[PDB]
């Protein structure tokens, strides 16, 4: 559930995928960082344990609200 987004990640080096699906290729946390900024989205640490890293461009609030949206409806 819980994702480390952002500044959290600590790896140097992550795989990038944008909000739309387009695989960007293996780049620097910086690089990664400035192109979520410039979209005004989050990089989110989706896979932590891939190799490198996989992050993924999205909101952050936006997808959390979501899923607890779904959990809490699916069970009143
Ligand atoms: C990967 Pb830079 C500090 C425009
Ligand atoms: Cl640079
Ligand atoms: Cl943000």
């Amino acid at each position: 559930k819980d994702f480390i987004i952002n500044e959290q990640i600590r790896a140097r080096e992550v795989r990038l995928i944008d909000q739309n699906g387009d695989q960007l290729g293996i780049k620097s946390k910086q690089e990664a960082l400035e192109i979520a900024a410039r979209r005004n989205l989050d990089l989110v640490l989706v896979a932590p344990n891939a190799k490198p890293p996989v992050c993924r461009i999205m909101d952050y609030g936006k997808f959390r609200f979501e899923q607890q949206k779904k959990e809490k409806e699916a069970r009143k």
